[PDB]
DNA sequence: CCGACGGAGGAGCAGG
DNA sequence: CCTGCTCCTC
DNA sequence: GTCGG
């Protein structure tokens, strides 16, 4: 489906999804609009009526009449009303700052704070995460081309190995699927001395090392198993400096590693279909484990995983390269 | 009509 | 001073 | 909001 096929409908749906998530605080309506927006973005026809799209799974009654109004008028009275509503469109924008969710964006707006400059003039009311998110507001919305993502992986792998050569570090996300651009770098990390029962400064030593070589610049949150922070590639001679990028590093036990590697590689749709055969054939998948069913349904014990396709094999799927796990 | 819709690690303070 | 849940992210 | 009980 081309850039201008049902793009008017899909943009409007995701715009409704954003309003529901940020303003209404209805993550399930938000996921519902995203689902209908996704299934229409794979529909190989131009829609002429709401009932035409309602055949698709995820599109129902209320969305069909929203599609019907859009076709007739090229707009939606409600959606256009939401745009011009100063307090709703303010809550929407403020959530684009990392660390400002739907709950904090309303507090800011009700006490008059509605812009970045308003936030920069009220640093006292921001926590550490939100001060960083405000600082790199422009950088964090930029995409990361693959060439820079691979240079970023060069540093991560090089410094990870030089702390302990038995660390296993895998960069996941769309980058692992050959995507020409990413939004952030996701790092999955494990060590043979950490299992479901296991000197776990392991995440700390890795984070510290990338800080000393000045890859990591800021810390949004840091704990035993999960790191979220900011990084930046070094600048070359007199050329302008690279934008700061979001990076997360997780320490997963060695047994649950390839479940996590599978899950955090995506795509989620690809996980929604793969998740949805496992149960078809008697297995339940989550981020951590593959577990057998379950003649009523409820299950017991996690099984051994030593490779990503170890999971593919019990489900009995020809291993799919990350190259083609778009769905 | 009603319940499910992914879910957990980490940060952090209003109430008393 | 003590308590302990909401928020955010991906 | 939608789907499935
Ligand atoms: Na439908
Ligand atoms: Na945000």
């Amino acid at each position: 489906p081309q850039e201008t096929l049902n793009g008017g409908i899909t943009d409007m749906l995701t715009e409704l999804a954003n309003f529901e998530k940020n303003v209404s605080q209805a993550i399930h309506k938000y996921n519902a609009y995203r689902k209908a927006a996704s299934v229409i973005a794979k529909y190989p026809h131009k829609i002429k009526s709401g009932a035409e799209a309602k055949k698709l799974p995820g599109v129902g009654t209320k969305i069909a009449e929203k599609i019907d109004e859009f076709l007739a008028t090229g707009k939606l009275r409600k959606l256009e009303k939401i745009r011009q509503d100063d307090t709703s469109s303010s809550i929407n924008f403020l959530t684009r700052v990392s660390g400002i969710g739907p709950s904090a964006a309303r507090k800011f707006v009700d006490e008059g704070i509605k812009t970045l400059e308003d936030l920069r003039k009220n640093e006292d009311k921001l926590n550490h995460h939100q001060r960083i998110g405000l600082k790199y507001f422009g950088d964090f919305e930029k995409r990361i081309p693959r060439e820079e993502m691979l240079q970023m992986q060069d540093i991560v792998l090089n410094e990870v190995k030089k702390v302990d050569s038995e660390y296993i570090a895998t960069v996941c996300g769309s980058f692992r699927r050959g995507a020409e651009s990413s939004g952030d770098m996701d790092v999955l990390l494990t060590h043979p001395s950490f299992t479901s029962e296991s000197q776990p400064k392991l995440l700390h030593q890795v984070v510290e090392q990338l800080q000393k070589v000045h890859f990591i610049t800021d810390t949004l949150s840091k704990g035993e198993t999960k790191f979220m922070g900011v990084c930046q590639l070094p600048s070359k001679n007199d050329e302008k400096e690279y934008p700061h990028r979001r990076i997360d590093i997780r320490l997963i036990p060695k047994d649950q590693y390839y479940c996590g590697v599978l899950y955090f590689t995506g795509s989620d749709i690809f996980n929604k279909n793969m998740r949805a055969h496992a149960l078809e054939k008697g297995f339940t998948i989550n981020e951590y484990t593959i577990r057998p069913l379950g003649v009523t349904g409820v299950a017991g014990e996690p099984l051994p995983v030593d490779s990503e396709k170890d999971i593919f094999d019990y489900i009995q799927w020809k291993y799919r390269e990350p190259k083609d796990r778009s769905e």
